[PDB]
């Protein structure tokens, strides 16, 4: 399967807090946004 | 500047389920990705 790059407009406050958590959990800020989106659809689709 | 456009590499499977969920609730797929990320930091920051 291929990958689709989507542009997400984030405010500077949320974007900075996402980058801080990745350094403290040795993750990458790009990986956590994917996991944030992935868990969002999984939770909300099982409620439909 | 408090507006930063970030590119998130999403696979076609997650990219389609986010847009489908967005069509069924009339909020844009872009709005849910910002809310998906926002809830991730808020939940994970209270775990630190």
């Amino acid at each position: 399967s291929t990958i689709k790059p989507v542009s997400v407009k984030l405010d500077a406050d949320i974007k900075a807090r996402v980058e801080h958590l990745a350094e403290t959990r040795k993750r990458s800020s790009h990986w956590m946004m994917r996991e944030a989106i992935r868990e969002y659809v999984e939770r909300e689709e099982k409620r439909e």
